[PDB]
């Protein structure tokens, strides 16, 4: 057998994260089989995509996951946006603060994403893959 293996892995992948103000947490969100779970959740991949592709990284960025929504503590009129900035095998010098500025720029300062306003302190991006 043995096809490969040999230490390989190529691309990278950043943990996206940014509550919406613009989104209540209902019980739609809460169970993927919803009609505000599965909108909202295209809604914003969708806005995220032509943003992409407009950013000053619309070359190396590929798209983005959508993994699910979180519930906020202290108010449940928000809800956390649990995305992934997916990029491409040839992206290599890519900064996690790269993704946060070029997102903020065209959100004006994370404010108001497309047709979503949410907020830019609550903004924030790591990296997934890394031994955790």
């Amino acid at each position: 057998g043995s096809s490969g293996s040999s230490g390989s892995s190529s691309s990278q992948h950043f943990n996206l994260n940014f509550t919406i103000t613009n989104l209540p947490y209902s019980q739609d969100i809460a169970q993927p089989s919803t009609t505000k779970y599965q909108q909202t959740k295209r809604s914003i991949e969708n806005a995220l995509n032509q943003l992409f592709r407009n950013s000053s990284i619309k070359s190396y960025f590929s798209d983005c996951q959508v993994l699910a929504f979180r519930s906020v503590s202290n108010n449940n009129n928000h809800t956390g946006v649990d995305s992934l900035c997916n990029f491409s095998p040839l992206a290599r010098r890519v900064d996690r603060v790269a993704i946060y500025e070029e997102f903020l720029r065209m959100t004006h300062n994370g404010t108001q994403l497309l047709n979503f306003t949410l907020d830019r302190k609550s903004v924030f991006v790591d990296s997934g893959p890394s031994s955790g």
